[PDB]
């Protein structure tokens, strides 16, 4: 599980065909609850998917660009490009179907 920047996101999401983005805050603690669901979810997939997390307090700028305006927020991207979204915090097979939608 990698940090993506308002610099580096576009990088880290056209380098990497399966990109899992964490829009998060330090202060959120539905957001501390799918912390620990994310990275099983980044070992589980090790080869196939990047999860990465985004501080929107930090990167103000990337979320207004997706309008994550409540958190707990998880966007999907297949080829650089936005499939699923998950606007809760959620139970691990909720990631996991939509994942593997996509693989
Ligand atoms: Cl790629
Ligand atoms: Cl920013
Ligand atoms: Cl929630
Ligand atoms: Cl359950
Ligand atoms: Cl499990
Ligand atoms: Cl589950």
């Amino acid at each position: 599980p990698i940090e993506v920047t308002d610099q580096n996101f576009d990088e880290t999401l056209g380098q990497h065909p399966l990109v899992l983005v964490d829009f998060w805050a330090e202060w959120c603690a539905p957001c501390r609850m799918i912390a620990p669901i994310l990275e099983e979810i980044a070992k589980e997939y090790e080869g196939k998917l990047l999860v990465a997390k985004l501080d929107v307090d930090e990167n103000p700028k990337t979320a207004m660009r997706y309008r994550v305006m409540s958190i707990p927020t998880v966007i999907l991207f297949k080829d650089g490009q936005p499939v699923e979204v998950l606007v809760g915090a959620q139970p691990k097979r909720n990631y996991q179907a939509k994942i593997e939608k996509h693989l």
